[PDB]
């Protein structure tokens, strides 16, 4: 699973991560691995599908200062979306904690955006209704409350 | 995991379903199953944890009419919030999909809300920043950025 939270910047799962189909049909060009655990290397399947990763190492802890990592994270992000053609994928082994955090990190370092704004341009951007059928389904029940009879 | 979209209203996932612990700690009284397997019966500690259970039967497909589910689903909910005390738990197998809609549903049945508002409400409370340190590490960065020297 991910979300394309700004243009060409992919907040997703480890799951995504893990998914060669996934990684290939939609373009992804960098992967930035916000918990890259010490004893494994670059992902098997990264370099045949021409993905540059970036593994930083860090513990889902109020005790780890993630700050360590903004600005290498940050550099690195902005290096691929600063190229056409650009598409990264940025997660996490658990949840979206050390991830959403670096994304976070880069708008605000590269996009002039405050703390609340970069945070309202993730949530936004972060889906609730996949399922295409559901959406129709929906429309058609708002439209019904909205309006009423006749 | 979990996110208190609502009042007393959490979307959260399989895991946090299956996990007794985080239920009783978070005094859930009622799970909302929006994909229960038609060959299981009740999850098993939901007895001893005083949980009342509503399991829907219902795949994520284009093909499959969710509308069906929408009154039932968004009474049981009403029926859990009306009470002081009640908290829900809503949950699919997989993702938010099921989940989700019928959380939308429901607010837009009980409480007014258009499907832009009910999105926007979802959307803005799921958390990203679930820990507290990296909370703070960022807004010790906004403020730097914010306001610069001096």
């Amino acid at each position: 699973h991910a979300d394309e939270v700004w243009p060409g910047l992919y907040l997703g799962d480890q799951d995504m991560a893990n998914n060669r189909r996934e990684l290939r049909r939609l373009g992804i060009t960098h992967v930035l691995n916000a918990s890259h655990s010490r004893w494994r290397g670059t992902p098997e399947a990264y370099e045949g599908l021409g993905i540059r990763y970036l593994g930083v190492e860090a513990h889902d802890s109020p005790a780890f200062d993630m700050s360590i990592h903004f600005q290498t994270a940050a550099d690195f992000i902005h290096r691929a979306l600063s190229q056409p053609g650009g598409k990264i994928l940025v997660h996490c082994a658990v949840g979206v904690s050390r991830s959403a955090t670096l994304v976070l990190a880069y708008l605000m370092l590269y996009h002039h955006l405050t703390l609340v704004e970069a945070i309202k341009k993730v949530k936004d951007h972060r889906g609730i209704i996949p399922n295409r059928g559901f959406l129709r389904q929906l429309l058609a029940l708002d439209r019904r409350l909205r309006q009423g009879l006749e």
